């Protein structure tokens, strides 16, 4: 349907936001802490504590398979990258400082997308 059509180039439209807004979040972590999944191998214990783990390169997967419906979606893969982190290490780790350090600088740029989601639909 045409309809069909429609709905799919509004996601095509969003997936191009999010790509943006993905690029933008990963330059904030310039030391790239968060590039990877946690290696299984170097830390065989992670699933014990983390039950949902994330990475830029994971949401990046589901992004170019138009996988995030809205931003709310894409903002919980986000905020799984920084709460996981701020769990599993401790507070005076460079993991942590970098993980409230992104999520500082982040806001910014997810506060403006929020607007440019809802103004342009």
């Amino acid at each position: 349907s045409m309809e069909q059509v429609a709905m799919e180039l509004r996601l095509t439209e969003l997936t191009r936001l999010l790509r943006s807004v993905l690029d933008q979040l990963q330059d904030k972590d310039p030391a790239r802490i968060f590039a990877q999944p946690v290696s299984l191998k170097e830390v065989p214990d992670y699933l014990d504590h983390i039950k949902h783990p994330m990475d830029f390169a994971t949401m990046r997967k589901r992004l170019e398979a138009q996988g995030y419906k809205n931003l709310h979606e894409f903002e919980e893969d986000f905020d799984l990258i920084i709460d996981n982190c701020m769990k599993y290490n401790a507070r005076d780790t460079v993991f942590y400082r970098a993980a409230v350090r992104l999520r500082d600088q982040g806001g910014v740029v997810l506060r403006q997308a929020r607007r440019e989601v809802d103004s342009i639909g």
